[PDB]
Order: structure tokens, then sequence, then C-alpha cells
């Protein structure tokens, strides 16, 4: 007698085997009016107006290909479609492709002069079907689809020269991809960065491969550790339109600011701005100084002008440039003038409009809070996202404001659906007629179809009630998003806490930590994860805390760490901690503490701090000294690791010194040995000097997998083991 | 009251004092505490060097060496371990009778490998892979090789695996008894591919070092060898030393083989032995000094063929010859018809040998040969294959055998090692068990004991205050056939009581974990403190037993010795005292293949285990140690069953136990790939394990802070399985 009252719970095992399956809707806009989707590996067109759909494309008509296809591309004009297949992955964006071209009016694939096998990324002109590759490095045009290649570069090379793409450092980091091809707006130019590895040092390691392989493989990758020799970058746009058969391609040099060339410096931003006008950010090796370049082409010497008079420096004295670089301009369409986020006199990121000539910007939105992106401009309205509703940092709303009047700013999603809706994204259609919202949380995802003229919604495209039909009778755990106040500054935390929540109780408590700079753990977004299972199955509270060097609220929080990761951000879980042990329904003994990345050298330095806070901890592929990670990450934060610099702090901020105080704790230390981001080399001088000083702890290697451990096998061992440590810290059975 | 602990193994709390001498004469030896010479007469020494004669040398001394004249010693320094054997080192020579340090011409540093001649004070020594000899200390060295090559050429020096599976040793430099000749080998790696790992080094290193070692895993291309003489005593500073090579029989020149022994015979006699890669079949090698020519001359008909039809041959490889003062005449250890190992008396001349012992028991070792006497050990003594005797066999009547050692002190030494005097006129007797250690010295003109050096009574007074585990040594029946197993028993050992039990596991090739050798080690504290049984067992494949058992796992491993362990775990819990709920096992090495092997059986009889550094497929180890069991893993050798023998292949078994695995990043000799394949394949099948790399280990995870939380964190595993608090 059971009087239907839930009784289940969401387990490990519906975690692991995706049990209870959110649902997405993905959507490529077309046009202005139209969107692609996906029935049943159908590609259906959709009509945003009167909402209805043709096949676009048969699920079976590639069946006769021969070859899984892995995605598709089609050209702007709608006559070719590009198939991606034999996908082999690389590093986060990287990977290499078979590309075949379908003719979409001829009904046929494309024989003739194909784009070649281990192709490193493809993509059509904007307008057009105008196609740029990049393979063995070097740059390639085909202006028809069945016509040859136009090699555009010459000088590419394995691991030293990649034209086009971006070399280890400038993908991971700076561009968060793996091209570095940019089509002008109506595909006449063709702008491209180089970059060149030539004496950046390599990181080596094993790769066991499948155990048919008798001897093990060493991979090579140029990476720059922190203080090591960087990649350099060059600059070239060429013009497409005036290719030629029978002579090599011209491209023109964009050499970057004086104030750059006199040191190390980076490529940090690319953007079009007409037809004949690209702005370029640079950035200094010391990321407190950036330039934007805005280069105009001259008709008749066939070259490009930046005037020194239209350049505008962006600078920061309390800390780096940008959030993790400097943010992009949304140019107006004459390109006289841009829109940019950037910080405001008292530390906060808002929009600012520049005319290109003038040295001084105007905000157009202020406040004690801050806008996360500028996410479509017409010549009336912008639009952005934005945390300001209800003062909530982790939340995030759709507004637009009047391009005439900055006192008229409407917010177009914090009312749809105030309780199950507060943390939106958006994808407009390609002139913003229309746009598809997507709400991420509290309430299950919910994605909406609008139009812009006066912002009605047009329809639910999906509600995810399968699955709230699905948890009816599932005890799930709850939310609850809130601040503390320390030295009168709010601090925002986030509990998981179990169903039927009652703090007459004392929980176990695991602190679930990422803690870099601008990182942001407190929010409103729904989550099936880890954390889901350990509060409603084991009954433990999952917490998280945005402490100092935490983002979204301005410099004055995110900047304090400036110059010393490993300190207050670390100072501030462990602080964090003590005022949830304050709140009255946290067993003090079974405090832990985990991380992945950030998070896992952040959860080892609380571990070695001597805090007696916390029980234990699992550290997933951490950082244990600055040195060991990527120049352009780290640097951003610490400055160089030289005597004349920030050596002494880097040198102070290591796990390994912290190895005696480990001794108090209970340690789970997990690495993959694939892992080229943070490699495995860092847990293993944890290892060795928690060794050195005699602490027992637990420890596991996952054989070729990289940082994501991410491989369906290994994420299920992975979370499974973390799963057997944290119940056996806490006495759960 | 007090138990030997945790911390008492991990800190050599309780120390087993040797007696390590090295005879200088017939009736001479040297000894440290100081360095004495000892008269094997008296036991009077008078002092060789005061305990600090290098007080203003300012280096720290790893080891010293006396010239065979005693005219210089050779001080070794700035040691650097490279593999098991090998290590580099910078090196000194002190005047004895000037009392100074010889400071021109001096040895360089980083050198590979020194050795004093067997008479008088000429010096070979190895640097950058190239062999130089000096007559004199002081004077300039002449170059004898010029085609040294680091990784690649290799002069009077081994490559890996000829360290590690042939030579047991890094010299591959023999010099004539007399000092005339000096033989050498030289390998070559130039095909051989590169093992190749991480070294994280210190905390300062920024970027990881790529190690790479030429290195054959089975069936790979193996280094080659040549072997080369070199007349010591014409030695020019004008022109080039001239090499005379001695090409390997017709036999072996047919394909890849191996260079297995050198043992000069004469002055003017070396004998070399031979192994073909498929190590069934070897020839050694008689070659005689032709003056007129300057030549070496091996005649066929001097030839001698060991082959084996149910095996490799040897234990692990072809027995050393023991030469007869005039060289026409050799003893030596081989497989009789029973497939029992027995010495073996050669007439050079002749194809024929006769077998001067006999038996079901076996040789271990030809001690010492003199015109009268040949002496040996073996574990003849009450049929026990795990005890060790010495013996001494008339040569004008092999009826005629005494036990030198059987009856000295039957309770306390049942396990002899040996170290005769240069003419076997005195020797020194090391008993290793069952009781402590015994050191005693003995004359061989009437084998009557001289005196104890050394008898551990300082230990046997500390451990009178410890309750102290014992040993069971016996054995069981297996088709009719005997299996030795042992036991560490917990103190005060009630046989009504269940008890947990941990399998200790070796189980490779002639290994033999059962026999009465006295042990402190990690076994002792499991036994005296968390009163576990730890057992080891001896099954098909083990040594000193007969090829029968021995070879019964050719071509076969992963077979055979698996499932002996698990049929021995059954035994013993039958036996009453053992509590099968809780029975473990773990091992090293082969050891670990097989606690793998055994875990991913499903035999259900094991709740848990530990695999150290453990093999997963025999394509991953090295050529000469796998190939000599497994043949090639190709279609028309073995390939299918070095398919069907890896641990990957029984991942999903492991469901059923706890596993702990555990290696060190720079193990060169069972690389860390092989736990990676394992780890690899357990996570594939959702098992659920525990792991330990330890970074910068090699295959010992000797270093003083490793060795202490490996054996540590095993411990914390074995309590847990057993629920030990
Ligand atoms: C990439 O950068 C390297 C420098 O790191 C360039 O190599 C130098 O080239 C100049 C002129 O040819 C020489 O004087 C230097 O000695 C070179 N330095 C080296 C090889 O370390 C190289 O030209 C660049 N390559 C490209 C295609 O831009
Ligand atoms: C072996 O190396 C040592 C140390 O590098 C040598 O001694 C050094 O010799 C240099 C001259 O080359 C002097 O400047 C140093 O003062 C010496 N250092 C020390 C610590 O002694 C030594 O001479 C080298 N070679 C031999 C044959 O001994
Ligand atoms: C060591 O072995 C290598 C590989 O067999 C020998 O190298 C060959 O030498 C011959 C004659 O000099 C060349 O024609 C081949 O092309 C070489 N092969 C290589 C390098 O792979 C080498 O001669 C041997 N060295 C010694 C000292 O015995
Ligand atoms: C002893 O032999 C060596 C090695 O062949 C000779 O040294 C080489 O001589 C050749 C040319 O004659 C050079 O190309 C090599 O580079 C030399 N050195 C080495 C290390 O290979 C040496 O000349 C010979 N000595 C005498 C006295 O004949
Ligand atoms: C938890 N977490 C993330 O989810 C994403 C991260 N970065 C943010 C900057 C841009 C990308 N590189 C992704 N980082 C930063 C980081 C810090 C480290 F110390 C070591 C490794 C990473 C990494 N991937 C994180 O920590
Ligand atoms: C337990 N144990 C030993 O104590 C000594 C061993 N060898 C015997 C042959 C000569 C030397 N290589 C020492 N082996 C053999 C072995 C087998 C493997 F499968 C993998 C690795 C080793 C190794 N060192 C052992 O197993
Ligand atoms: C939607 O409806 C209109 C009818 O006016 C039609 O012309 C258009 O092609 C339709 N699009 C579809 C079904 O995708
Ligand atoms: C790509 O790969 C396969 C061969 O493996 C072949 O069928 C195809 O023609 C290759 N080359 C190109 C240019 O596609
Ligand atoms: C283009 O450049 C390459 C290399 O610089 C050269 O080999 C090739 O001949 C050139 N082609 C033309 C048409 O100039
Ligand atoms: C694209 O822009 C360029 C530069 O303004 C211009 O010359 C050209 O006419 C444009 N092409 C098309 C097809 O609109
Ligand atoms: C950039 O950083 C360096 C080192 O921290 C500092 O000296 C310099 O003044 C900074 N620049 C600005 C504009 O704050
Ligand atoms: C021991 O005594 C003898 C007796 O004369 C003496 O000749 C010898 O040198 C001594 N040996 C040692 C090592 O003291
Ligand atoms: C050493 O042996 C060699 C070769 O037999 C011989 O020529 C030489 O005379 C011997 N030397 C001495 C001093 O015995
Ligand atoms: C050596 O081994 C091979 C392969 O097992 C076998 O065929 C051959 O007969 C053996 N040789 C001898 C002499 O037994």
């Amino acid at each position: 007698h059971h009087h239907h009252h839930s009784r289940k719970t969401y387990t490990l095992t519906d975690y692991l085997k995706n049990t209870y399956r959110l649902k997405l809707y993905s959507l490529r806009w077309i046009s202005d009016h139209e969107y692609l989707y996906k029935q049943e590996n159908n590609i259906l067109v959709f009509n945003a107006e009167y909402g209805n759909s043709s096949v676009f494309l048969e699920n079976s008509t590639f069946d006769e290909f021969g070859h899984s296809i892995n995605d598709y591309s089609i050209s702007p004009d709608g006559q070719f479609i590009l198939l991606e297949y034999n996908y082999v992955k690389q590093w986060r964006h990287s990977y290499t492709a078979s590309y075949d071209i379908y003719d979409l009016n001829k009904r046929q694939l494309i024989t003739e002069e194909r784009i070649p096998n281990n192709t490193q990324w493809v993509t059509w002109s904007p307008v057009g079907h105008k196609l740029a590759y990049v393979w063995n490095n070097d740059i390639y045009v085909k202006i028809e689809p069945n016509l040859p290649s136009y090699r555009i570069t010459w000088t590419g090379k394995e691991d030293i020269i990649y034209n086009g793409i971006t070399d280890w450092v400038y993908e991971e980091e700076v561009f968060s991809a793996y091209s570095a091809l940019w089509w002008s707006p109506n595909g006449t130019f063709l702008a491209y960065a180089q970059f060149n590895d030539t004496e950046v040092p390599l990181i080596e390691y094993s790769f066991y491969s499948d155990e048919s392989l008798q001897y093990p493989k060493t991979v090579r990758v140029p990476y720059p550790k922190a203080g090591a020799v960087n990649p350099t970058v060059k600059f070239f746009v060429v013009n497409t339109d005036s290719l030629s058969s029978v002579t090599n391609a011209t491209s023109i040099q964009i050499t970057a600011p004086a104030s750059m060339l006199i040191g190390d410096h980076y490529l940090c931003d690319v953007t079009w701005a007409t037809q004949e006008r690209i702005s370029l950010q640079w950035l200094r090796r010391i990321q407190n100084y950036s330039v934007m370049d805005i280069c105009d082409y001259d008709e008749s010497s066939g070259r490009w002008n930046c005037l020194v008079a239209r350049q505008h420096i962006e600078m920061s004295t309390t800390g780096w440039v940008g959030r993790f670089r400097p943010s992009e301009p949304h140019f107006t369409l004459d390109g006289n003038s841009f829109y940019k986020i950037i910080s405001n006199e008292e530390g906060y990121r808002h929009i600012c409009y520049f005319q290109i000539d003038k040295k001084d910007c105007t905000f157009i939105t202020k406040g004690t809070w801050e806008v996360i992106g500028i996410e479509a401009l017409t010549s009336d309205y912008l639009y952005y996202i934005s945390n300001e509703y209800k003062g909530m940092p982790g939340g995030r709303n759709l507004y637009k404001i009047q391009l005439s009047d900055y006192t008229k700013v409407t917010c177009l999603s914090c009312e749809l659906n105030p309780e199950r809706c507060q943390y939106y994204s958006v994808s407009f259609s390609k002139e913003a007629k229309y746009y598809q919202l997507r709400c991420s949380g509290p309430g299950l995802p919910l994605y909406t179809l609008h139009s812009s003229v006066n912002d009605k919604g047009l329809r639910v495209l999906e509600d995810n009630s399968a699955l709230d039909k699905m948890l009816q009778n599932v005890q799930m755990p709850s939310k609850k998003l809130d601040f503390i106040i320390l030295n009168e500054t709010k601090f925002w935390y986030q509990m998981i806490l179990p169903p039927h929540f009652d703090k007459s109780k004392k929980y176990p408590l695991l602190l679930d930590v990422y803690a870099g700079p601008c990182s942001q753990k407190a929010d409103t977004v729904f989550r099936l994860n880890w954390a889901t299972y350990l509060a409603s199955t084991e009954n433990i509270i999952v917490a998280s805390f945005d402490g100092r060097g935490s983002g979204y609220q301005g410099d004055k929080i995110m900047h304090a760490i400036n110059r010393r990761l490993g300190t207050f951000e670390v100072e501030d879980q462990i602080e964090a901690a003590r005022q949830f042990s304050k709140m009255g329904f946290v067993d003090n003994k079974r405090i832990a503490i985990w991380g992945w990345s950030y998070g896992g050298y952040v959860t080892s330095m609380v571990l070695g701090s001597g805090s007696g806070v916390f029980k234990c901890g699992i550290a997933v592929a951490p950082v244990s000294r600055w040195e060991y990670y990527d120049s352009v990450y780290t640097e951003r934060y610490m400055g160089l690791p030289t005597p004349e610099d920030n050596l002494d702090h880097y040198r102070n901020s290591t796990v390994m010194s912290r190895a005696e105080n480990f001794k108090q704790v209970e340690y789970l230390l997990i690495h993959g040995t694939a892992d080229d981001n943070v490699h495995f080399q860092q847990s293993a001088q944890i290892s060795k000097a928690l060794v050195d000083v005699g602490v027992d702890f637990q420890a596991m290697w996952y054989t070729d997998e990289d940082h994501g451990i991410a491989s369906s096998t290994a994420h299920q061992h992975i979370y499974t083991h973390m799963s057997h440590f944290i119940k056996q810290c806490f006495s759960l059975p």
C-alpha cells in the first residue's frame, strides 16, 4: 500500500545510462524565416512564419554513400550540401574528416576535384557556394564545387606552420576553435591567420592504443608551458575573386601595431565590419593591454590600411583584458560604428558604443550587473543577454535596447515563465526577424520560437513533457540558489538538496568546485548529473560557491586573484564550507570537496591547506603547478614565472609544496594518460610528492583518456569509482 | 608481547647481519667494518685501510676494488644506476705501495665498466661504449674499439636484453686466466625498436623527458652479437689494436641467435656457448689460439650440442662448463634422460659425456673444482627440492660423495650457499635458513669447522621479545606428483581457528617460492601482526624438480601454472584452518601476471588480489625471456596461444573480485604499457578496481619512499579485503 507516493530515486545507473533524457531543439537558421531540424534522422526545413515543414533531406538520401555521415553543412545559397565523414577527433575543437559535396539541384555527388581526405577544416563562404578548406596546414579555395582548388598557401608544415587553422594553445585558449579563416561578408576576401610553432617546445606522452599495438606511441605536440617560447602569428587577407589557375595567389599581410611588435603578442579577435573593412584585436603576452586595428581595403593598391586614427586601446589596471579575451565588436551596417562589451568605471561589463574615429566611447547599459553577450544588432535595436533580472548573477535573460534611446530597454525573456525559466540563450534568424529562446532552468528546459517584430510567441518547440512525465514519481533534489555576505560583499552559492530536505537533519556535504577566473558554479540551470544522483539517492548536499575570482559580478570580484592564483579562491571555498556548517544542517565530520581541471587544482590546494574542514576530496585532471600549464591561460592571471615578474608566487602556489598536510585527509587523484591539456605530468608530480612525505591516497589513471575522460566506458567508470570513494568517506552503505 | 609490525619491516628494525668477505688468495680474504685482511688459518686481521684513509677525498666512495697483485685499489664514486646491473661511475686508482692517488691518465667520468685483469694490475674499462686497456694505472690507455655508439653499438658491455636476460650483468668482458688476452662481445641494436616512456623527473623540470631504450619485444628484431679476442701483451702506442673475431658456428649463423656463455678454459683456449633464437638448441665452441696465425680456431669436431625436445635449454640458459686444469675435460650441468639436472663429465674431443651424479633431485651449481674433488650444491638431502647443501664428489670414484653441510646444524640450517678461496683450500658456508642465517668458515683439506663468522645472536636476542610467525614447508600430491608449498603461520597458530589466507605467487618458469630460507619481509608482518596465513605454492613450471615439472608449461604460459595456484588454494581451504571467504592472491612480475590470470579465471576461490608490475600479454615482454617459453608470435609458430594468454581477455571475470593494479611509470622492464592495457580492458567491460601508479619508479619500485608507500598501500587493501581494522 504505497499510495502513489514517490519512492524511486535518481540512481547512478540512471545518470550513466541516460534513463532520464533532456530533449533539445537544435536548429540551424538558413534564411531570415527558415531553419533546419532533424526528425527521426530526416532533415526538415521549418518555416518560422506559418509553422509548417516539408522534408528537406530524407534520412535515406545517402544510404548508398557507403560511409557513416557525421555531419553536414548546406551552402548559403542552398544549392550544395557538404557531407562530413571519417571524423577523427583531435583536440577540443580540432578534427580531421573526409568531405563530399552533393549537388542539391542535380541530386548527385560531385565526383571530380573532390575535397581530400584528412581535411582539417572546411567552410562555405557566407553567401553563394565558395569553399575554403585546410589540408596539410595549407589553405585551398574552390570557387565552384566540381572545379579544381586554388592553393593559397605553400608554407604549411605539420606541427610548425599552420595556415587557416590554429595550433594547440590558440585552439584551446584564444579562439575556442580550430578554424583560423574568416570570409568577408559577401565572400570576396578570405582572411586567415598563420601560426608558427617552430621553437615551441613539445609535450611528449605515451599513447598505448589498441592492445594490438606492440610498442607504445609517443605523441608530440607543440605546447607552450608558462614562460616558454610561444607561437608567433601573422595575419593575411586574400582576394578570392582575383584567383588564377596560372599565377599563385597574393596574400596581403596586415601587420600588428608597433605597440604589439615590440614584444610577444597574440592575435585575439578577428571581425569583418563591411565588405572592405576588417577589425583585428591584438593582445600583449602580458595580457593587460590590447589594441584593436580597423583596416580598410585600398582599391587602387589592393592592400589594406589600418589608420592609427582608428586604433582603439583596451587595457586594465587591476587585471587582464576581457573575461578570457577582449570582447568582439558588433559593427553597424556602414562600419563606422560598433558596439562592444568592456568594463565600466566601476568594474562592471557593459555595452559601449564607439565611433571608429573617436577614442571615447559611450556606455549604453550600466548597473551592478553585467552584459554576458551581444546577440544581435539591427538598425534600431541591439539584443543582448545579461544577468540584471532580480540582481541574480547566475540568471540569464534576453533584453533589447533601442539604439536611439538607451532608456528604452525591454526584457524579452524575463516574464515568459518566471518560475520555470531564468537561464536563457538565444538563436536569431539571419536578419533577426525571428529568434529561438532556450531556457536551461531552473525548471525543465524549454525551447520557444518568437517573432522579433513585436516579440510575440509563435510556438513551443520542445517543452520536455516526456521527461516531466517520467519524473512525476521520482524523488528529485531541489536547488537552493542564494548568497552570503562576506566583507560587505554578496557571494552566491547553490545547493543541490536531497528530496524531503530537513533543516533539522545533518547532511554530508560535497563541495563541487571550479573556482577558476570568471567561473560561475552558482546558477539557475537545471542539470541531470552526478550531483543529482548524490543528492537524490545518497542524501548528500552538493554545493558550489562563487568566491573571489568568480565571474559576471564585476572586476573587483573577478580581478581579486590577479597574479595570485591558489589564494583567495581557495580560501573562499574553505570559508564557504565553514558558512555552510554555520547554517546548521551540515555534518561537520563529513564535508568533502571535488573538482575537475581548475577545480582539481583548488580541491588539491584545499586538501593540502591544513584547514581541518574537509574529510576527503577528489581531484580530476588537476593543475599542480602553474609552470606546467599553458602560457596563454596561465600568464593571463599569473604573469611570467621570471624573478623580475612573478616567479615567487608561481613557486608558492604548487600543490606539491602542501604534500605534508594531506596526512589529514582522504584523497583520490584521477588523471587520463593522454591528457593533452592538463598533462598527466601534473598528477604524476602530485603523487610523487605525496609518496615522498609518506601520505597514503587513492589514485586512478585512465589509459588513453584525455582531459574530458569522455569515452562512454571511462565516463561510467570514473563516476562509479568516485561514487564508491565518496560513499565510503561518508560511511554510506 | 610485541608483534613484527609493518613499520618494523619498512624501517629494518630487525636487521639480518651478513658476513660478506672477498677472497684474495687461497687462504686470505677481505672484510669491511675499516677494511681488514683476515687469515683463513688464524682469523688474525691486520688492517688494510683505515675507515677514513680517504678523509680528504671529498667524494662519497660507493665501492672499492683491489688489483689481484694487491698493488692498487680502485675507488668507485659518482654511482648512477642505469638498469638492474648496469650503472655509470667515476673512478680513481690509489697506489698502495706509495700511498697516493694516481693523478695522470685517469679513468674518465661516466665509465660504464672497469675490471682488473685476473693477475697483476692490468685494467680494462668501457667508456662511451668502447673498450680501453691500461697496463699500468698511471700510463695512457690503449683504445681497443672505435665503433662504440650510444644505444646502438656496445663494446664490452651488454644492451638492455642481454643485461637483463642473458648475462645478468652489464659487462661483456672476459680476461684470459693470466690476463694475456681480453675477450669481449659486441652487441648491435641498430634495428631493435625503442620502448619510449615519459620520465617526469624533479618538480623543477617543466617538460617531461622521453626515455627511449632499444628493447626487443617478443617477435621483434633482436640485437646481433659478435665476439672478439685481443692480445693485451702486444698493444702498440702507434698502431691500432687488432681484435680477432671468433664467428658463431654455422649451425647458429643460419638464423637469429644469442651468445649465452663465455668461459676461458686455459691461457690459450676459450669456450663459447651460442643459443638459437628458438632456444631448444645450443652449441658450445672450444677455440684455441694459433701462434703462427695469431688467430683463434674452433674445430667443428670439438663442438658440443645441448638441446631439448621438451623445452628450452638450461634453467634460464645453458649451464657453464668447469674445465679441468689442462682444459681437455670439463664438467657441466645438463638434463639427464629422466629430465633431472645433473653433472656430466665431457672430454673435449668427444660426443658422449658421462653423468657423475644421478637421482630424482638436481644439481643447483658446480661451486669448485680441484684435481681430486668436484664441489657442488644440490637439493638431494631428504628429497626436499627447496633445501640446498654442499657436496663433494671424489673424482677418482663418483660413488664416493660426502655431504659437507647436511649435518652441521640440521635444525637451523637446510639452505646453504658457498664461497671457496682461490684454490678451494678454504670455504665460507652461508646458511640462509630455516633458522637465523649462519656464516661459518671451513678448511677443505679436512672439511673441519674453523669458526663461526656470524651467527646473528644479536638478531636472536631482539626477536625473543617478538611474537614471530613460523614456516611450514611441506607438499601435497596432485596426479601422483609432489608439489611443495610453504606457509607463514601467525604466532600461536590455532588449527581449530579459521584464518584469512594470502597466496604469494611467482610461478614463473623455474621459479621456487617454497623453500627453507628464513626471511623478514612483508609476509612476516602480515602473519605476525594481522594473523594472515601467507602461502606460496610451486606448481607446474616450477624449478629444481626436473624437466617433467619445469617444461610442463612449455609454449603454454598462463595455463597450468595458473591452474595450479588455483588448485593449491582449494587444497589449502580443505586444510580446515583457512577461512574460504577470505582468500587473496598477490604477486610481482610473472607473479602479477599469474595473479591477474587467477583473478580473471572465474574460479570463485579468491576474494581479491594485487598485481604489481604484471605482464599483461606476452607480445609486450622482451624476446629472450618470453620466446624461451612461448616461441614466436607468428601464425606458423605460437601466435594463437600468445592471443589466448592475455589478462585483457579475462576482463569480464574481474567483476567477481577486488583487484589492485600497481605499476611504476618508468618501468623499463615490464612496461607501464602492460598495466595500461589491463586498466583499459577493465574499464571497457565496466569492472571497478583500484590502481596506483608510481611516478618515475622502475620494476623494483625500490626508492625508499616508494617502497614504503606501496607496501603501506597494499597492507590497507588486504586488511580491508579481509575486514581487519
Ligand atoms: C617561423 O619562425 C621561425 C623562427 O622561429 C623562422 O625561422 C627563421 O628564419 C630566418 C630567415 O629565414 C632565419 O634567419 C632564422 O635562423 C630562422 N630561425 C629558425 C629556423 O629557428 C621561420 O622563417 C618562420 N617560418 C615561416 C614560414 O614563417
Ligand atoms: C670528472 O668530473 C669532475 C666534476 O665535473 C671533474 O672535476 C672538475 O674539473 C673541472 C675542470 O674540468 C674543475 O673546474 C672543477 O673544479 C672540478 N670539479 C670537481 C667537483 O672536482 C674531474 O676532473 C672530471 N674528470 C676526471 C678524469 O676526474
Ligand atoms: C650493425 O648493424 C647494422 C644494421 O644491420 C649495420 O648497418 C648496415 O651496414 C651496412 C654496411 O656498412 C650498410 O650497407 C647498411 O645499409 C647498414 N644498415 C643499417 C644502418 O640499417 C651495421 O654495419 C652494424 N654495425 C656493426 C658495427 O656491426
Ligand atoms: C684507428 O682507427 C680509427 C677508427 O677507424 C682511426 O680514427 C679515424 O680515422 C678516420 C680517417 O683515418 C676518421 O675519418 C675518423 O673520424 C677517425 N676517428 C674515429 C674515432 O673514427 C684512427 O686513425 C686509427 N689509428 C691509427 C693509429 O691508425
Ligand atoms: C572547469 N574548467 C572548464 O570547464 C573550462 C576551462 N577552460 C576555461 C578557459 C577556456 C578553456 N581552456 C576551458 N577551465 C580552465 C582550465 C584551468 C586549468 F587550470 C586547467 C584546465 C582548464 C581547462 N579546460 C576549467 O577549469
Ligand atoms: C618474480 N621474478 C623475479 O624475481 C625475477 C625474474 N627474472 C627471472 C629471469 C632473469 C631476470 N629477468 C629476473 N622474473 C621474471 C619476469 C617475468 C615476467 F613475466 C616479467 C618480469 C620478470 C622480471 N624480472 C620474475 O618474474
Ligand atoms: C509552408 O506553406 C506555404 C503555403 O503558403 C508553402 O508555399 C511553403 O512552401 C510551405 N513550407 C513548407 C511546408 O516547408
Ligand atoms: C580517400 O580514402 C579512400 C582510400 O582509403 C579512397 O576511396 C578515396 O578515393 C581517398 N581519396 C580521396 C581524394 O577521397
Ligand atoms: C607557386 O609556389 C610554389 C612554391 O613556392 C612553386 O613551386 C610553384 O611553381 C608556384 N606556382 C606558380 C604558378 O608560380
Ligand atoms: C562584394 O563586395 C565587394 C567589395 O565591396 C564588391 O566589389 C563586390 O561587388 C561585392 N560582390 C557582390 C556579388 O555583391
Ligand atoms: C601590465 O602588467 C605589468 C605587470 O603586472 C604592469 O607593470 C603594468 O603597469 C600593467 N599595465 C597596466 C596598463 O596596468
Ligand atoms: C697473522 O699472523 C701471521 C703470523 O706470523 C702473520 O705473518 C700475518 O701477517 C698476520 N696476518 C694478518 C692479516 O694480520
Ligand atoms: C700467460 O699465458 C700466455 C699464453 O699462454 C703465455 O705466452 C705467457 O707466457 C703467460 N705469462 C706468464 C707470465 O705466465
Ligand atoms: C625446437 O622447437 C620447435 C618449435 O617448438 C620444434 O618444432 C623443434 O622440433 C624443436 N627442436 C628440437 C631439437 O626439439
